[PDB]
């Protein structure tokens, strides 16, 4: 499966309302995955899995018609 990821927030309340916003371009599932990053915690807005390339391009082009962000691939960890 492959994954973007559309935001990374040190404030939760930024990352969780972005999460909600993209529920309504995508189909795919959409989570926050929070790491310790710097000595800080940051919470990092990703989707997925996504089945195949042409799904990812279509779904960044979609985040970016919404103007959520310039969404990226990312692998989980
Ligand atoms: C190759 O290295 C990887 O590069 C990635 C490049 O995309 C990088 O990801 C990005 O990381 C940056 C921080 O480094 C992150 O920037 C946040 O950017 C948003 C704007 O989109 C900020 O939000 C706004 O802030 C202004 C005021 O500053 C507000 O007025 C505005 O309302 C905010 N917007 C929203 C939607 O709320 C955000 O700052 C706010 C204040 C916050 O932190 O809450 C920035 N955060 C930080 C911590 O600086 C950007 O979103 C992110 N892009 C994507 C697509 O994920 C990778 O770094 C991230 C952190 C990661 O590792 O996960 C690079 N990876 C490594 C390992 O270096």
């Amino acid at each position: 499966g492959l994954y973007l990821q559309v935001g990374a927030f040190a404030n939760p309340d930024a990352a969780e309302l972005l999460k909600a916003k993209l529920s309504g371009v995508t189909a795919a599932p959409v989570f926050i995955s929070s790491v310790v990053r710097n000595q800080q915690i940051l919470h990092r807005v990703r989707l997925g899995p996504i089945g195949s390339a042409d799904e990812v391009s279509r779904t960044q082009d979609s985040i970016r018609v919404a103007n959520l962000g310039q969404p990226t691939l990312v692998r989980p960890d």
